[PDB]
């Protein structure tokens, strides 16, 4: 009888989709190869005093899996749209992910958070102002994260749940 939220993590290869999810679930970062390409996780959390169960779908982002993207997305209630701040192509891809989500959910109003990951790095190619303005143009929150240091990780997922809760009031 507990409220469940279905989250889907999307973004280009190597942006840190899995690392962010593993930090949320296991509270660690380990840079090691893992051959799985489709993983569902369940985590019970308390957000604003309300307990819920997150079902988090984390799939590999390489283009060779692109035919499955819409089918994974179609299961989601909310989307963590991740790019890496040192990967300009991953930021350019965000527009196409947003368009695909809108198409799959048949709506211009879909719970979504833009995540700029790898903020621990000493260099970056994507300016924070550019990402903030993009998020504003979509009407979604923007959060900078590091799966390595854990900065912003809880805030990214919890903000997404808050976005779903607000959407369900409509
Ligand atoms: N410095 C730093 N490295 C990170 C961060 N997040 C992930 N990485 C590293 O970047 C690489 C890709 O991370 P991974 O979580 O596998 O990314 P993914 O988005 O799930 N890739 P795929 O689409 O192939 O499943 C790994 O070497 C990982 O350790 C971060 O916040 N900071
Ligand atoms: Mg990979
Ligand atoms: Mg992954
Ligand atoms: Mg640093
Ligand atoms: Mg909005």
């Amino acid at each position: 009888g507990m409220t469940e939220y279905k989250l889907v993590v999307v973004g280009a290869g190597d942006v840190g989709k899995s690392a962010l999810t593993i930090q949320l679930i296991q509270n660690h970062f380990v840079d090691e190869y893992d051959p799985t390409i489709e993983d569902s996780y369940r985590k019970q959390v308390v957000i604003d005093g309300e307990t819920c169960l997150l079902d988090i779908l984390d799939t590999a982002g390489q283009e060779e899996y692109s035919a499955m993207r819409d089918q994974y997305m179609r299961t989601g209630e909310g989307f963590l749209c991740v790019f890496a701040i040192n990967n300009t192509k991953s930021f350019e891809d965000i527009h196409h992910y947003r368009e695909q989500i809108k198409r799959v959910k048949d709506s211009e109003d879909v719970p979504m958070v833009l995540v700029g990951n790898k903020c621990d790095l000493p260099s970056r190619t994507v300016d924070t102002k550019q990402a903030q303005d993009l998020a504003r143009s979509y009407g979604i929150p923007f959060i900078e994260t590091s799966a390595k240091t854990r900065q912003g990780v809880d805030d990214a997922f919890y903000t997404l749940v808050r976005e779903i809760r607000k959407h369900k009031e409509k």
